[PDB]
């Protein structure tokens, strides 16, 4: 059914721009660092550092690679 | 070269963590409300079928999306691997 495939593709694309907001990027980045406080000491002064340094870039790039057509195919909508 | 393996590995770890962190109750609810709002903006025909799809498959679109994220591919595109 081409209509359910279409709707599914709209849905997947909609998720992609919703995580893409800066409000979500901050929530996620803030919620990390906390994961790091579950450590040291030395391995929490380099966990925060690395989250800070690479995190923004990792987040926007993982969104870019999302295949709507693939998500929807593994649901059997497309 | 060994330092490059470290860079690549840290990037991959981050991709897996972040991926886990996105899958939470707040974010899932924001997605559902946005799905609902979006369906109601479509033409009558399509808005109803849009909602049917959200009702059955909506709450697991995020999980399949997160499952398809490739840490290696994200990090190669960053030139970290």
């Amino acid at each position: 059914s081409d209509v359910y495939c279409e709707v599914c593709e709209f849905l997947v694309k909609e998720v992609t721009k919703l995580i893409d907001n800066n409000k979500t990027e901050k929530e996620i980045l803030d919620a990390f660092d906390k994961m790091c406080s579950k450590l040291p000491k030395s391995l929490s002064e380099e966990c925060q550092e690395v989250v800070d340094t690479y995190g923004s870039s990792i987040l926007s790039i993982l969104l870019e690679e999302v295949s709507p057509e693939l998500v929807c195919s593994m649901l059997h909508l497309c």
